[PDB]
């Protein structure tokens, strides 16, 4: 009867999605796989990230937070398997920044594909790699590795990898360079095409609160002891009939340069 | 010479009691069993929850935070053992919500006791179960289990359990239904009858600060751009010669419905 | 030249079983803190530590020469590749005496009967949808699969699916989840497979060397040296050309480790001083 | 029918000791990830993994047929139940060769003398107040007990109590806590006990089967096959009807695993080529 | 090319130095040994505390946060080894409170040194112990222990220890008394003599921001419903042409005693 | 009297190797939860569990009588003390058959040649600067050392140093860090050393007792009892005065555990029924 919501069991997303949900006014004791809300008629489900698109696609669950990377991978696999693939995206969150990018041995040499026309590429996202390669008309053999994909070249397991990266720290750590960005992933909140009776009312309520909480998180109340400074976005007494960000020493210093005195930044719990 | 305070070694209560104490102005580096306060003449003692009532009852310690569940269990056991049982309760905290409740196999059948007149009941709180059963005039055999009590029926170890539960998640997880609530526990701060010389001065100081910190935790400063909205409890400029809670989107939205503009909620660190 | 690559589980009992057996095969190596690629200093060998799921595909891809996996994992990815029209070929060498587990359909304890018949509407939750599909198709029953990669038994409770096919060794886990076992749709043990491609020569020489030592190690585990203060060949038949000389008590080698039951059985026949000594290693 | 239930520690050395011994008794099972109830596929048996404290009471309640516990835990709950006027009866079967520990009264190192006398005012901290009470009452000394379920040695330091009775194997722990051992008030080893009730028949048949294999396993652990390039029976008395034939060197079975000291002693007597080989399993 | 900053791999300092750095406006995803800042041209290096002075001394790194205890130990060892010892201290942080102090068996007897003229002293900081002893003209043998130094007397490993202590809890736990404080350590931010081109500009920027963040951390905005109370440091409307600390119930109560009404304390995110 | 103190690693394979060997030497003790000082109830002994770095210095200081350490750790602190003009003397007793590792200079894989020559400017990162100094000085090459106490291989990547001397068993770790091994500047195994001072008498008696049992344990590990259905002494030379009597098949004791290769070699010579049985313990 209730609204079912799929979330990662483990990882930063689980916490990000738990915390945001808390902020949205959903009361729930920290999860150990099916959780019931005492605040509202909602049930969280904690599962592996990979399982989430398919469950929404199957309509097992109404609602699911996943990375676009995970979402397109299983979407393509199902298409290949001629399996039910349909779903409804609602909102893209500002958490879940990562790229699937082709990386090669540092001191290795190339300038685009058809340098990769024979090589073995190691990936946890073989379908996404296949998509890009096929469209590029380059031919390739995939080495399926679900963990330690960067160690594949060293091992001599494969010639190259497509690895999920946020920043080069991992790659530089594995003695590789990033050569192409073949997918840009952000975490998105999707809906089950054919899992759904005025629970849509609940869904609109959720979506609206998400933004408000986003605003309060981003925004800060400023107080400070001409108009260029007024046009700096600071709002002690703003125009009747608070900054979106303004979170940097530089603009604080920039304000100080403009002659700004008593620069006080306070946290906004919540706002509209 | 100093004021001794018994607290749980491990669990949420330890953190809750540590944090609250911090808020009460007691300076102490995070505990590894006896702790001395540099702020004030106080010593924390970290021990198993079960040991706490008995130590206060023995007067080994002046002061102790425990669940009422733990407190009555050892109180009854000592009575049975004809052991010293006396103590002084001071305050019941708003943390330590749980119930000891009799739970049965789902798809199992009953409608009150004397359906339990022969069954084996598994419990970590046998004295508390005995109290309720005896008063109900129902006869029973107890299966003493100090861990994984919910697995007893499955195992065929016992016919039923009384299990400590906060919400049915655990029970539903173990394929059982809750049938009776035989005890309602909250965490309470008690005092040693006959462990105590103007340290009572210190005790009054502690109790007063607890409430103030409770207020600041609960309460929030609101600012917002007829009287029904004034009677909504919001306090931008309240009547000279701040909300207790007001922490819900609904009332925010309800305020928005009343035409409320620039709804800003800020945290209160501390207040009186 | 090229070194002999062996794919093994990173974590789990198999990894230990495959590590230990390899030790007994005389291959000098040490895990000495987790690392993906390991070299033996005793022999020209590299172990590779990876998820069990990765193993069939790597051998199928020829990334690695040699791989120990559960038959369950092996058929699943074999069928998925076939469906994906991917290279699926490999060479089986030996099926090990360990990795004992069954993929079996389990139902809510209360829910009952048919046990194979019907289930033409209900949702079955599995990590092995391809193996489930194989059995279902052959049974002519129509499925909806709920893909879950862990905690599959919690699916019914959750209302995620009507039924599961769960990997079980004992059934306690199903018993633990308040479900009954209804069918055994696949029987799995660990098997040692080989690359599809050209086996070089001295690599293949090394492979024959490995296989014969593995069997020898299997023999020594199974076989024990016996002595007993016992002329009745029926008791000798209780211990199956075992020789030795000596009322009369002789030192036979038995093929298979004797059971307490058969140990007792000798005692019932009037056997005294039953001494079983362990064989470290042997070669028939 | 009903399966044979065996209560064992969830965690600790005993759990491993009781698991391993059971393995050697020929009972096929695998922990294979923590779970409260375990089934043997070799025999009709279920292990139950629980806190050591729960074990006497479960056997006393008859919830389970069979239980391995420390005598310390066994007497404590036996006396507590008696005090509570609760069912206290059970059947002991065998006392194991492991679980060696003593509940002993220890005092501040500096504090000294009497060591049994007086202590008519001082507070003693214990997890085993009933065992402490037994000894104190018999000594006619008057007590105040400080109940602590862990870190009992820290009580004096804390000023929680004047003295402790602490479970010790070595005393390092007391030495570690800056205390001296003053009395040994109880001597504990692990014992195997049985349900108070009606033992059915084939259950009891299975129980006899278990006990005799356990002893056999005990024998094989204790006993070793010997050979030595040695006609002096005094040396034979150093190895206690051991036979064999052959200056002259023969292959005797010794009852108990020979010590390096006694090994050396043979060397002193002029023994050469002392070969000790392990017996996997045997039956007198 | 970038500014290299050495920090502890593990321990409270790592977190303290990570968090402070975050506050200073350095954007960096939580570290796994070399870290690159996306906010600014900076690289953090995570290493054992012992390695830090030597790396700055070698000029491998420009910048390093270490305890003065660690800093003088390796400084003296290098001097003894006739190794490069030079460096530039910049700021001493208000985190890293500890003392290396000589502690003896409780119920053991002494009143200053030459009671220690023969004894074995166990230490992880043998050079620092040697410095103090030599200057005192007392003779001694050092027992080098890198862990569990307090257990040495009990063991009979050594007659005495010099142990790093924050409060006696550890010592009292090990049945020892503190007899002398032979070094007072605080965590300090030092600079490489000869590791350094207008990156000094970056260094001045860092140092200035550290103080500002220190102020905001310490300071709180107060609002409350004669001049003695005005001279209590509280600042609702202070003199045109906010408290440094004021974080105690006592002064709150003291304010209440002066007749103070509506005492509200709010957190300051950031200020100048 | 004074008890015999033995310094051992708190954590690592050596601690287990030294614990296990000591067990086999007949010394009764149990770790039974981490603690710095351990007492044997079998013999008058105390084990001390400490960082490997602390061990040479404690023996050198005479704090402890007896210590198992890697020669690498032993020479490092020996040289550092010499430089510090600190007491450096000790007595070596035996070098163990375990602790196999090399301190070797490794360079960026791409970077190549000289491999010992030049490096007169480059920075080398090490936890063992004194050992590096020894080798460099003897080579007449001039160094700058980067002291790192862990993750030394990450130094080049970091740009912390130009090169490393890293402790390696296999080289996988260097291979893992994208570096090549260029020189082996020190060869380390675990050795058992002794206090510099006056060895009392009965302590020293106990020490002789320990050393002879350790060797005996070494022998039993190395040596195996053989039987084979084989009159060709060349095959007997394949198994090195081994006796026994019996085409003809006899039970020789071999000094060293036979290899599968030599096992096979017998099979090539026509050997049948190769039975190797483990020797628990023995005394030549």
């Amino acid at each position: 009867q209730r609204l079912r919501i799929a979330i990662q069991k483990k990882g930063r997303l689980s916490q990000e999605c738990q915390e945001l949900l808390k902020k949205c006014g959903v009361k729930f004791n920290i999860m150990r796989l099916v959780v019931h809300s005492l605040n509202m008629p909602i049930d969280l489900l904690l599962v592996r990230d990979d399982d989430i698109p398919g469950l929404i696609m199957d309509g097992v669950v109404d609602l699911g937070f996943v990375g676009e990377n995970v979402l397109e991978e299983t979407r393509l696999d199902r298409l290949a398997l001629n399996q039910r693939n349909e779903f409804t995206t609602l909102r893209r969150m500002d958490f879940g920044g990562c790229r699937l990018s082709i990386a090669i041995e540092k001191d290795a040499e190339y300038r685009g594909p058809q340098d990769l026309n024979g090589k073995r590429i190691a990936t946890t996202y073989p379908q996404l790699l296949k998509a890009y390669m096929d469209r590029q008309g380059v031919d390739f053999s995939t080495c399926m590795l679900t963990g330690s994909v960067e160690v594949a070249p060293r091992a001599g397991l494969a010639d190259a990898i497509a690895d999920l990266v946020s920043t080069g720290a991992t790659l530089e750590a594995n003695g590789l360079k990033e050569v192409e960005v073949i997918f840009e992933s952000k975490a998105t909140l999707i809906q089950r095409p054919g899992a759904f009776a005025d629970k849509a009312a609940l869904i609109d309520k959720l979506l609206t609160r998400m933004h408000g909480v986003q605003q309060a998180k981003e925004s800060k109340y400023i107080m400070l002891h001409l108009a260029q400074i007024k046009t700096l976005l600071p709002g002690a007494e703003d125009p009747v009939l608070v900054s979106s960000e303004n979170l940097f020493w530089e603009t604080m210093e920039q304000l100080k340069a403009l002659g700004a005195s008593s620069i006080l930044v306070l946290p906004i719990e919540k706002m509209m």
